[PDB]
């Protein structure tokens, strides 16, 4: 279930993904059910804000809607905020 790595603030929803770059295409590979997180293979180098960068992109097309990073600039761990959607939107395209 996406659910544990997904929570609804008053902005919008806070998902928690964990990443790695450098991957063949930009898609999700799993949930990670201990850390409460999507893991997610980035196809960018992680310099210059090129991974970032284009996670931001891949969930952006995905959920119609501003997605930020809002924590774990410079990690492997990150929350993106996606502005304006309900948790509920975020699980039907999570799941197609
Ligand atoms: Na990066």
């Amino acid at each position: 279930y996406f659910q544990g790595s997904l929570r609804e603030t008053s902005e919008g929803v806070i998902l928690s993904v964990i990443v790695a770059p450098n991957a063949r295409e930009t898609k999700i590979v799993g949930i990670d059910g201990t850390r409460g997180r999507v893991k997610v293979n980035v196809a960018a180098p992680p310099v210059k804000g090129k991974a970032n960068k284009e996670l931001m992109k891949f969930f952006k097309k995905l959920f119609g809607a501003e997605v930020v990073i809002v924590r774990g600039e410079t990690s492997r761990e990150k929350d993106l905020l996606i502005k304006g959607i309900t948790k509920k939107e975020v699980i039907e395209k999570l799941e197609l």
